[PDB]
């Protein structure tokens, strides 16, 4: 009954920290761990928009929410044009058909392996390949995807992107050893499919090599897999080999000439610190700070070159610090002693003494703020939001708008913050104003956030390395 699931969230208990904060499309997660076995809305916009699209618009802040882990579920993929909708990736036409039924389209269909050919029974499609040029039925129709790639061989084929019946056939083939996924041009190269189906596709070189040192494997189940999120990775080392650099996967004890390539999701990097934490046997030896950023932009990267000593140990830590969010509320929080929602702490113009349960998995010393979150969205197409012809492209803006909190020290396990605050009179409204002005009739707000944040210096794990012998 379980596509592995249950093996999931089980590793999860075990092997993740005790405020760890896991997440998955629709809230899976929670809804098999809480009602079968004892997001909100407007973030499933903001985590559509990451998997059904690709490039720059689908680097989400997942930072703001300290997400550490995210777990795909490769049977989503049965769900994927609501979830390509809601990400903004198609129209209100190809998700669900118009007025008279027409239109729609199939987001994504996995196509199995059956003997030499790939095949998905339900849908009536067949990919036969042994033919040297890639044979392609859906129905009785004979059909010729965009293009056809196929991993790892890395090849890839064009095609007329049509079927024998003359009509459009925007669709592009991806074929594995194990499986092939057919998709709309719209999401050809979803993040989805990157995460799910382990096909590296996308149209903006390197951005995959990237995505990837954000997004580890950290552990497989059925059809589950859960990854470990780190809005800043090292997807690329190299090293100085002989007045010419040359890309590395494990690093030696001693001197080093090294330039690392920092892939930021999300966010930018502000004033932090990188480190290298030898590591002896999961038990930290020694920390060499390496360098200061003090400003990369998260959609325009660029390598640091690095000059480092190494003592011995087993493994190195490249990790990065940096203000970020952290700790979790254990209970609801109370305002004069009234309990009242987390994510809607205080109304604007309001005041309060506010109670908090707070747990981390360490010692932190944090600044607390009451930080707004809008998601919403804008209609990029389309006469009016009842024209078929919409499409629309989720937005999420966070700012934060007072100190309540200074210096506070925050220490391993539960902890109690009562502060007094004020929400300035007319912030949330005002941005809403600014909001309705750049968008009118184009804007759908979906949710406002206002929240308090614990704010502090945190560890980014960015890339792991075993330490190797230069001989073998
Ligand atoms: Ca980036
Ligand atoms: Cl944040």
């Amino acid at each position: 009954e379980t596509s592995g699931w249950e093996d999931a969230l089980k590793w999860l208990r075990e092997n993740t920290p005790e405020y760890s904060t896991a997440t998955s499309w629709w809230d899976y997660g929670y809804w098999i761990e809480s009602s079968l076995l004892g997001h909100a809305r407007d973030r499933d916009h903001i985590l559509a928009l990451f998997l059904a699209r690709d490039g720059n618009i689908s680097e989400v802040d997942f930072e703001s929410w300290e997400l550490n882990y995210f777990l795909v579920y490769l049977n989503d993929w049965a769900k994927f044009n609501a979830i390509s909708y809601l990400g903004g990736a198609i129209t209100r036409r190809e998700y669900n058909g118009d007025e008279s039924g027409r239109g729609a389209v199939t987001t994504l269909l996995p196509l199995p392996r059956y003997g030499e050919k790939y095949v998905n029974l339900y849908a009536k499609v067949i990919v036969d390949v042994s033919n040297s040029s890639v044979k392609v039925t859906v129905g009785d129709r004979e059909c010729d995807p965009l293009m056809v790639t196929f991993t790892p061989s890395g090849k890839t084929i064009k095609g007329t992107g049509t079927c024998s019946d003359g009509n459009a056939f925007p669709y592009v083939l991806h074929l594995t050893p194990t499986i092939g996924v057919l998709a709309y041009y719209k999401v050809a190269t979803a993040n989805f499919i990157k995460l799910a189906f382990g096909v590296p596709a996308s149209t903006i070189p390197g951005f995959s090599d990237k995505l990837f040192s954000n997004f580890e494997p950290v552990y497989e189940s059925g059809n589950v897999i859960v990854y470990r999120f780190t809005p800043f990775g090292i997807y690329k080392i190299e090293e100085n080999i002989n007045g010419t650099w040359k890309q590395v996967y494990n690093l030696t004890p001693g001197k080093h000439e090294l330039k690392l390539y920092i892939s930021a999701f999300g966010r930018d990097i502000e004033n932090a610190t990188l480190y290298i934490y030898a590591i002896n046997n999961e038990k930290i030896i020694e920390k060499i700070k390496i360098a200061e950023i003090s400003h990369m932009d998260y959609l325009n990267e660029y390598p640091i070159a690095v000059n480092v000593t190494l003592p011995n140990a087993t493994s190195y830590r490249f990790v990065l610090v940096q203000k970020g969010p952290i700790g979790v509320l254990l209970d609801a929080p109370k305002v004069n002693g009234e309990i009242r929602s987390p994510t809607n702490i205080l109304r604007e113009g309001e005041s309060g003494e506010i109670e908090l349960k707070v747990g981390v998995d360490k010692d932190y010393t944090a600044d607390l703020y009451l930080r707004a979150t809008f998601i919403y969205l804008v209609r990029k197409s389309g006469k009016d939001n009842e024209d078929y012809d919409a499409a629309f492209e989720p937005q999420m803006d966070v700012f934060f708008i007072t100190k309540i909190g200074e210096n506070i020290q925050l220490k391993e396990g539960e902890n109690t913050v009562k502060v007094r605050a004020e929400l300035p009179e007319g912030v949330i409204s005002s941005y809403k104003d600014e909001l309705q002005r750049k968008y009118g009739d184009k804007l759908i707000i979906r949710g406002i956030r206002v929240e308090p944040v614990f704010i502090a210096e945190k560890e980014y794990l960015m890339l792991e390395v075993s330490a190797s012998a230069p001989h073998h």
